[PDB]
């Protein structure tokens, strides 16, 4: 039989930006 | 032998909002 | 012969704070 799966995968990409900050 | 590393993850959650802005 | 791909790797970090609030 085929051998086991293989490991996870890499992690993945830092989220994007959050919105811009509350007026001043 | 083991299969292959798996797909990279996905991206990250959105970040937090910015600080406020300059008065006025 | 090999085995599969692994499962997909873990979600990305947090994204960072936004900008500041925009001027006025």
């Amino acid at each position: 039989p085929p051998g086991p799966p293989g490991p996870p995968g890499p992690k993945g990409e830092p989220g994007p930006p959050g919105p811009p900050g509350p007026p001043g």
